[PDB]
């Protein structure tokens, strides 16, 4: 048994950088239709990223992005079962605001909300608004996040923080109400420091799936995450990001995938700088018939450490539909559902 989440397209064209991919703006209403459909098929959770700058090109890839906390507050108000995670880009929001936003969406969702904390990698995302802390930051970002999360822990735990460190000073800082349920914190650290951070403070860790149709290729990463979690004695499983390109037969899925790679938007792709393709940022990709994708996802579920998968689709509305109608009923690790 394995948890499934949907990575909601808060950015235009989702995760495909291609003139042959579906072209779409991220709107509330689309994300709404996506999450209500995921929920209908008993997806366990929905997460949006935050992305403050695009990559340009013919497709203007990720030039158009909604903001994660307000989007997930809206989706919380129109759902009732699915878990909801927003991403805080920690350089952009003071911890006490994040603490109170999380409490607010706790209230909207009736205890279904959590937070994905990220340090921020993309210097231009922060440079553009004059808030990059210098090149000190690459090396020091995990100390920063350590202080940040301590402030949140105090606020969610007791309503109050006196935390004092290098980057934050609380003087009897107050946030009430406190979340109705223990606030879940997720992290996406791949590095050593990142995994050490997650081992100490996260409920689980997002990592990248690897290769095309090589479902268990990420297994070493999940092994290191599991090793990091032994060092704190805490249960911090891996959730693995894959793109699913599924169809009636393997041939048809492969034709879609090739069709996408053909239209690659090379102009957008320069700004980012059986093989994985940059057309989906070299994402772990599963391409096949419904049954073949079911089988490969079953393999992911057997990797030590792996507690779930976070899924993108080439086409979200019909991809979630076919996943739910054709893939999920064939998956051993989902036989527990209605
Ligand atoms: C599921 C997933 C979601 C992510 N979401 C974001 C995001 O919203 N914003 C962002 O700047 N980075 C995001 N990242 C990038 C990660 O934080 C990245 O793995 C990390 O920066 C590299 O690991 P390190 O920080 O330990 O070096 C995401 C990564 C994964 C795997
Ligand atoms: O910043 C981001 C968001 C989604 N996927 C990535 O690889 N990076």
């Amino acid at each position: 048994m394995m948890k499934i989440g949907v990575f909601v397209p808060i950015g235009n064209n989702g995760w495909l950088i291609s003139t042959h991919a579906p072209q779409y703006m991220p709107t509330f209403e689309l994300n709404k239709a996506i999450v209500q459909k995921a929920e209908h098929y008993h997806f366990d959770f929905a997460l949006s990223m935050i992305k403050l700058r695009g990559f340009g090109g013919k497709t203007e890839f990720w030039d158009h992005n909604l903001e994660s906390f307000t989007l997930m507050a809206g989706l919380a108000a129109v759902t009732s079962r699915i878990q909801i995670y927003a991403t805080a880009a920690t350089l952009t929001l003071p911890p006490a605001i994040v603490a109170r936003m999380a409490a607010t969406i706790d209230s909207i969702s009736g205890g279904r909300f959590g937070v994905n904390l990220v340090t921020g990698w993309q210097k231009p995302e922060y440079e553009q608004m004059g808030i990059w802390p210098g090149d000190d930051y690459f090396s020091r970002r995990y100390d920063y996040l350590t202080e940040y999360v301590q402030v949140l822990r105090d606020l969610w735990g007791t309503g109050k923080s006196d935390f004092k460190g290098d980057f934050f000073t609380m003087n009897d800082c107050r946030v009430s109400p406190q979340p109705s349920v223990p606030m879940k914190v997720i992290c996406a650290g791949q590095s050593d420091a990142g995994m050490a951070f997650s081992a100490r403070y996260a409920d689980f860790n997002f990592c990248f799936g690897k290769g095309v149709n090589t479902p268990t290729a990420f297994a070493p990463t999940a092994a290191r995450m599991k090793q990091a979690a032994e060092q704190t004695g805490r249960d911090v499983g891996s959730y693995v990001l894959f793109m699913v390109i599924a169809d009636e037969t393997d041939d048809a899925a492969r034709a879609k995938w090739e069709h996408y790679k053909a239209g690659a938007d090379e102009e957008a792709l320069s700004w980012l700088t059986d093989p994985t393709s940059a057309v989906n940022i070299n994402m772990g990709t599963l391409v096949g018939s419904y049954a073949s994708v079911a089988r490969m996802l079953d393999e992911v579920a057997s990797v030590p450490g792996a507690e779930g998968v976070l899924l993108t689709f080439d086409d979200f509305l019909s991809g979630i539909e076919t996943f739910g109608e054709r893939i999920q009923p064939l998956m051993q690790c989902r036989a527990h559902l209605p």
